[PDB]
This record gives C-alpha cells, structure tokens and sequence, in this order.
C-alpha cells in the first residue's frame, strides 16, 4: 500500500499541475475552438480572473459552488 514518500509526491505533483487548463478551454471555445468560437478574445488570464469572479459571486450570494469552479483556489480578489 502507499508509503509516505509516495503521499508527498502526489501531493506535491497536484500541487505542481494544479488549477484549470486554461488553454484546453480555448482548444474548446477559442480561436478555431471545436465546440465555438465565443471566447476567442478571453486570453488564459482573462479565464482565469472571470474564473476566480465567478467563485466569488457563488460564495458571496450563497450558492452551491459548480464543482469545476472548486478547483480555482487561493485569493479571488
């Protein structure tokens, strides 16, 4: 079963890789996305700063929060 120095690597590498892809979003729905085009002028900070907005609004109007927005983390100022 897991030893320690395996729990730290997997945490330590989620830590490394974390947060949305931002730019498989616009693999999806950027410039010649394969779903659409809508956010094709939304460069990966501007997704990730509405990203981070979007948390806020749910958290500060007391929604449930979407599950993919759970991995958008640390300060949302």
């Amino acid at each position: 079963s897991w030893t320690k120095e395996e729990e730290e690597a997997l945490l330590d590498g989620m830590d490394l890789v974390k947060g949305p892809r931002w730019s498989q979003i616009l693999e999806l729905y950027g410039p010649g996305g394969k779903k659409s085009e809508v956010l094709k002028y939304r460069n990966q900070v501007q997704l990730k700063d509405k990203a981070r907005n979007m948390k806020l609004f749910f958290l500060k109007s007391g929604q449930v929060v979407p599950a993919a927005l759970q991995c958008v983390t640390g300060d949302l100022r």
